[PDB]
């Protein structure tokens, strides 16, 4: 249950010493990786955010106007180009705030939710690089809402919602929740603050969520709720953070029209569900030791013969599961049935589908699980539906 | 016709001189990117290419190893941590040479074909920036394919048919190819030249395509072929490379097992189709003049009301084609009819529909294509399918 050696194992991911805690994704890594920006696109279209796409670098000055610069320039990767210095990203909300000034906006435009599949990189320390959980290059999951101060408490209550939506689609019930309050260097006033707190208060309590308080560990610039999973060894991840910012839009010159026709300074949340995506796809990895989802799986099924009388048999069911989007590979290897099914259960393939003349004159297959059950001969579109049906519903659990 | 214009007017991108020559891509323009992203993906699996995901930064050190550091250094970003210096990739070969080199491989497993969308960032003088179209900051539909010299004839056919097959579906037919030759200074022998030219030129013969060639205008390490397409104004734009390499596999350490079992070295081909996709969304973008095909138009459809008395008529129909896969919104406001058709024939919406009680009762919308003609009445279920039958095949007509 080590990701690293998992990892290498299904040949996922590797990284070498020429670019330290930077991730090289191999195709099965990478499908992984695909298959889980498609879940949470799936998720973006049902809660309406937009997606957008910023640039990997700005100018260094921008930083500076962020406040950031003062504060965390040595995580901070800096370049040159015509005597200009430029940071590759840490983080993407300055650079939503960029897209979020173009063009004159309006009360009607608020909520406005501005979601990113944002490549960012912090110059961590190489001595506390490990795996794919603490590295120097990440995709984060991440988010953010401009809103006014009214609309605050019901988009936090849209993002605690999309939170125990996403978790207990990979099987994470245990969640622990965690409200920082404010610290003793911040901005704003008392009062702010006060109701800044009680947002995130409210809006846990209506959705039936225990909570506790992180005192003092919050923001110079606003509360924020995190959430963290468990998983099946009782391990504890942080992984969902909703945080709320009064001092980055004003910062950088955001402002609408409100509804009195005065100008007004956006609410910014922050909020990131799995966090760094290479990350979370090293806690599912040890969270399911290799064994994943049917609809996370590299090869979700293989295809064998006995003997070469069923070669093509075996071609024409490979391409008919691939025409179903099911991500299929023939194995017609002269090798021994025992032999082929070690190979892919090894692999931890999901579904060993096996053909006989017995099935090939029926029109059937026999079904075998990487558990090993044996599910017997059906028939192949009722397979190919049942397939189908496991993979759309993103199941946790094959068939029985 | 031109697409920075364009580009501001339907909210695609913007670019900003805090980050010269990088996009900062909207939702809409994200939308047409993504899109195309599919598109490529679609042929990526139809033609059996693996899909990877390299580091975005790598030591200069191996940087060195591939001899590019000698030629391209002035073009290269450069960073530091820890005191090693690291290059921003300014392309992606290097990275999928690690890729490969990770495994013992045998003749078995070539050829190896192996794409990436590779985030790349060159140090482009900044008085050459133009638009989406000389930029810093781009996406490659990139790949590299590994395999034996006798391999190459058949992988440089199927590299030229998976070019004419992308041009075509965006309704460029006229294609200018040029073969590159041998330069002045070149690694490799002259009997090594006369077969790899030979390669280049027979798969072009056996494709039937006509060819013209470019005396001396090959890279170093081997000849290469160039697709030209003409655009519907007949301007020039050159976006397919095909090249053959016979030093970077060497120079870093690749090798596979033959069946002879001598340990040979790979031939690698890169391998580009549209290039630059930020340019290629540039030249659709003016191809069209903004009037996108309907798989690429960022919203597909409107819905609207006529009164007050069909608003829920309208939310129903936006979420039933919502489900099926429809980039729809709908336009309740409180306005006129010419002034809602207008405000969304100017954003280039490939389709109108418009619900009053006559459509209401009957099930039934009426259905405004964006060039102006009426195609009346329609049953809700047919004009779903159709809808989806033009977008599935990515047809460049509407409906008639
Ligand atoms: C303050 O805003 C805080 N942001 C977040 O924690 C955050 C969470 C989830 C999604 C988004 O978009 C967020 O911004 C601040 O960014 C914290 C921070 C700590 C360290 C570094 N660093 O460069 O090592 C950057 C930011
Ligand atoms: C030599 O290999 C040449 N590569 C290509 O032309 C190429 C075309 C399409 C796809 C791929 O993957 C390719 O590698 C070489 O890369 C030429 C070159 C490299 C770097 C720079 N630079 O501005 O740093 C310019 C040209
Ligand atoms: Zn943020
Ligand atoms: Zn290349």
């Amino acid at each position: 249950r080590d990701h690293r050696k998992i990892g290498k194992q299904l040949d996922l991911y590797h990284m070498q010493e020429e670019a330290p805690g930077m991730v090289f994704w191999h195709n099965d890594g990478w499908t992984i990786f695909r298959e889980l920006e498609v879940f949470v696109r799936s998720k973006l279209k049902e809660y309406q955010y937009q997606e957008v796409k910023g640039p990997f670098m700005m100018d260094r000055v921008l930083w500076e106007k962020t406040g950031h610069w003062d504060n965390y320039k040595d995580a901070m990767f800096t370049t040159s180009s015509e005597n200009r210095e430029y940071c590759i990203k840490p983080m993407n909300c300055p650079g939503h705030v960029q897209i979020f000034n173009q063009g004159l906006k309006s009360y009607r435009d608020l909520p406005l939710r501005m979601a990113e599949f944002g490549s960012c990189h912090r110059n961590e320390p190489s001595g506390s690089l490990h795996g794919l959980m603490r590295v120097r290059g990440f995709t984060q999951d991440d988010a953010h809402i401009f809103c006014t101060e009214e609309q605050i408490r019901d988009e936090v209550n849209g993002c605690i919602r999309l939170v125990y939506d996403m978790y207990s689609t990979f099987g994470f019930e245990k969640i622990v929740v965690k409200l920082s309050t404010r610290p003793e260097k911040r901005i704003g006033s008392d009062e702010m603050w006060d109701r800044a707190e009680a947002d995130l208060a409210v809006a846990l309590e209506e959705n039936n969520i225990p909570f506790e308080y992180q005192l003092g560990e919050g923001a110079f610039y606003g509360p924020k709720i995190e959430f963290t999973l468990y998983d099946c060894l009782d391990r504890a991840w942080q992984c969902g953070t909703v945080q709320l910012d009064f001092s980055l839009p004003s910062r950088l010159s955001a402002s609408y029209v409100g509804e009195d026709n005065e100008r007004k300074v956006p609410v910014m949340i922050h909020r990131a569900i799995l966090g760094s995506m290479e990350r979370f796809i090293g806690i599912l990895t040890e969270e399911f030791a290799g064994f994943f989802p049917t609809w996370l799986a590299p090869v979700q099924v293989v295809i064998m013969n006995i003997t070469d009388s069923q070669s093509e048999y075996v071609n024409e069911l490979t391409q008919k599961l691939s025409n179903a989007g099911i991500r299929v590979k023939a194995d017609l290897r002269n090798e021994k049935i025992g032999f082929k099914i070690r190979e892919h259960t090894l692999r931890r393939v999901p579904y060993m589908l096996v053909c006989g003349d017995k099935e090939v004159e029926s029109g059937k297959v026999a079904v075998r699980t990487r558990r090993g059950k044996d599910l017997g001969s059906m028939d192949v579109n009722e397979v190919i539906e049942k397939l189908q049906q496991e993979i759309r519903s993103r199941s946790l659990k094959q068939l029985e």
